[PDB]
């Protein structure tokens, strides 16, 4: 059974067969769609031997299908090795180049992720060996060395051990590597990033000495083999930062505005061939609109839209004098000038969502489908002024795949 | 299964228990979500005597429930009632209360629009009555004048007779009563409005000689009772336009560039207790985007952002600078300064998407809960500065409703 979707502005018709090999469940049923709910318990998140070997299979046929070797006696070998592997020690060991395979496919998979069409050129770190907090900030620092590269960004993960009973979990406690810090302050302004006050109130919990400013970095909190998680701090010079200032508006400087130039994914859950890893770091480089519509407009983060506004001399009385659309556009413009000025990659909600849609269409010649989320490849501005609004999308979920997880604070058992 | 939406901006959680209401099907499976196609086959749309009656008993039992009358002398009559009009004539005909509940609850349950917060003030023109286009063309120049009213728009529909069999529906062939012409030129390109490029040669292919201006308002294309549809232009004095012109660049009114006043969707199908109305326009006001961002600058529509842009003598070499953004702006501040100058009616997307927040608590409040379709309710520019991004809405079809249908000139035995 075949489904086709259209592209309204182009007429672009494509048939999606991939949608057959998807297990997981939506959310969705025949009398409602769940579409635009942000947490749903499926896309959230131990196993036991019962299921983990279908689990396996499944991933080994995907793997040595993509390497032409399906049936091979190697492909039957190894399917052979992890099931004695599992029935005698109830779990398995991916090979490095099934890491590596798995990796990058739960990065193809991502139907949320608009920067897909880079999805194969990730460098994958294997950090299975790792076993302190310690070993960890090495393996983190040296990620974000080799990711940021002087600016000119590459994309990377780094993979800490598997779960194995849940009760010895490797994670970062950071929601990203790197974020800036967020203080509730006694009269009930914030200082900082209000996305991150509950996190900065556990790290000076735990020790963190806060410089209290209105941008500064947050410790490393990483937690090996269930213990209890430790405090390090990012070597400044690892961390790559922007002054942001506009091509027109002398006064933009004075904002006292920067921001980080890696944006590293810390807090999610891969899944390859049944086994969990809770500890995952990832990275790539920033759409401009990230920073620049949701981190400094957004109400409830830094919520610079009045300060612009102001400094832009607009009519700030009523809303259908649309200020508030063109402050917007103001600190997009800055995002997008100071990056660029800097040498720090970047990219446009123009530029990346044109590649997605070839990126989209190449995925359903060469595979029979892409899953995608309309809801959150949308750019978060000017939606219809790019090719994504018109396209029709299907939602999916297919393994390996990227899943949230809880958050560790709220079920980690502290040792003392 | 008591289901729960949050609001991230504000962490207000309501819980919806309506959709366990819902009849029809949305097209996702938990297998694979269909949320982003724009018609899926249960969007679009004669009865059988058998399952005519189950949808005109739920019908009436929502009826009657509205009224506090659920289960009293006046609800079962009624019901006997419409049942033995059913065995016999194998249909039935809506009391003129029944009407008027059901037009402004298709309204109601609209998932994809975001200007329902007025539901209840609807209009409703009973125009069964009806036998020809000259008729309807009476009707809708009535609904036109009304809703208009001098630039102070009211909420309206005028609902024609019901589909029989299939062979003598009452049809509207215009999209929406107002539109302007679109034309195919020698050179490739389109002038006018590339929507109505195929609309635009049907009437000429009918009959209408086309004035072949970019803003030339469509003759109405009206049928009645199955037959071929006849031309009918609307006397211009009924045509409310706006022109566009900026609050700060006195060159915008250089660029020659109007809107019409009354937005007015005449293709969709109304289903109520089982029966549908195949011709049932219904009209409100614009909200400026609707305009400024879609009408005027998608790549398929108006596509000006050229000109806007090069006008305001923007670097135009790299997207990286935001030049299509800055002059969307531009152009939709124009549209909302030249409707509120001259005095129609508009919302921006900022008020009416904080109008359809408050509307959803109060549906979750007195109702429990309110179909919602985000994909469509997030407005085309500015998406994560209105409240309704950060909302969680859940989709389902609730009845009465409004239903995509075929395009007449595919079906029509011409
Ligand atoms: C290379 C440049 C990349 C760009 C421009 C990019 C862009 C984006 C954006 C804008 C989002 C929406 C998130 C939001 O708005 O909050 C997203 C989601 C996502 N990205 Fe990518 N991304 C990139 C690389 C990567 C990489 C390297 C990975 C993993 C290896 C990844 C995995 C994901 C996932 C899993 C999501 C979904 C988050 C969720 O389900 O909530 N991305 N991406
Ligand atoms: C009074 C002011 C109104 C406003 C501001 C408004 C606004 C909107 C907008 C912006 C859309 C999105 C569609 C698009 O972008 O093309 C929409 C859809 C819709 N509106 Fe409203 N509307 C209003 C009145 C009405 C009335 C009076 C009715 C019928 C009684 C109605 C029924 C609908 C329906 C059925 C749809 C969606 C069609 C579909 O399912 O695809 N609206 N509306
Ligand atoms: C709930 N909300 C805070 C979710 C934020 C969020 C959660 C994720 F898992 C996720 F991968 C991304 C994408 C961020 C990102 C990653 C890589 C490159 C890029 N340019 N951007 C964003
Ligand atoms: C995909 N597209 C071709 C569908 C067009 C379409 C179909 C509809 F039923 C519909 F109600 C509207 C909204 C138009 C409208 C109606 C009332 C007020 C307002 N301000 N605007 C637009
Ligand atoms: C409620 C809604 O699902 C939520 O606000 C989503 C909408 N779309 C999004 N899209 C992106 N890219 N990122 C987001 O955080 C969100 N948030
Ligand atoms: C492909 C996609 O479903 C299509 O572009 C939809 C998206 N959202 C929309 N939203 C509104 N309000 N109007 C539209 O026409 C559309 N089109
Ligand atoms: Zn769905």
């Amino acid at each position: 059974r075949f489904l086709k979707v259209k592209n309204w502005e182009t007429d672009v018709v494509l048939t999606d067969t991939l949608h057959l090999k998807s297990t997981l469940e939506t959310g969705c049923t025949e009398h409602i769609c769940m579409g635009s709910i942000m947490l749903p318990s499926q896309h959230t998140r131990v196993r036991t031997k019962d299921q983990l070997f279908p689990l396996a299979k499944e991933f080994l046929d995907q793997y040595y299908s993509s390497i032409k070797r399906f049936g091979s006696k190697a492909h039957m070998d190894r399917l052979e090795e992890v099931n004695k592997e599992i029935e005698s020690t109830s779990t398995y060991q991916l090979k490095d180049t099934e890491l590596i395979y798995g990796a990058k496919h739960a990065w193809r998979n991502a139907s949320r992720c608009v920067g897909r069409i880079q999805w194969s050129k990730l460098q994958v770190f294997d950090a299975r060996d790792c076993t302190t907090a310690h070993g960890m900030f090495n393996y983190i620092c040296n990620h974000v060395k080799y990711a940021t590269n002087k600016g000119n960004l590459r994309s990377a993960i780094t993979i800490f051990p598997q779960r194995t009973d849940g009760k010895h979990d490797f994670r970062v406690w950071n929601s990203q590597l790197i974020r800036y810090a967020g203080y509730k302050q006694p009269d009930g302004s914030t200082l900082g990033d209000p996305a991150n006050v509950q996190f900065t109130e556990i790290c000076i919990q735990q020790g963190w000495k806060a410089p209290r400013g209105r941008f500064d970095v947050l410790p490393l909190l990483l937690q090996a083999n269930g213990n209890d998680p430790e405090l390090f701090q990012i070597p400044p010079e690892l961390v790559l930062e922007v002054p942001i200032r506009h091509p027109k508006f002398d006064w933009f400087k004075d904002l006292g505005l920067k921001w980080y130039g890696l944006p590293a994914v810390s807090n999610m859950l891969l899944e390859i061939g049944g086994l969990e890893f809770s500890a995952c770091p990832f990275s790539g480089w920033y759409m401009g609109t990230e920073i620049g519509v949701r981190d400094y407009c957004d109400n409830s983060r830094y919520n610079i839209l009045e300060e612009v506004a102001k400094k832009m001399d607009l009519d700030m009385r009523k809303t259908s004098s649309l200020w508030k659309d063109q402050a917007l556009v103001e600190i997009n413009i800055a995002v997008l000038y100071s990056f660029q000025s800097d040498k720090v990659t970047i990219v446009d909600h123009h530029s990346a969502t044109e590649s997605f849609i070839k990126h989209m269409e190449n995925e359903y010649r060469c595979r029979g489908g892409c899953p995608a989320d309309w809801v959150w490849i949308v750019p978060p501005m000017s939606g219809s002024i790019t090719p994504v609004f018109h396209q029709e999308m299907l939602n999916y979920r297919l393994t390996p795949s990227f899943e949230y997880q809880p958050d560790p604070w709220n079920t980690h058992v502290w040792k003392g």
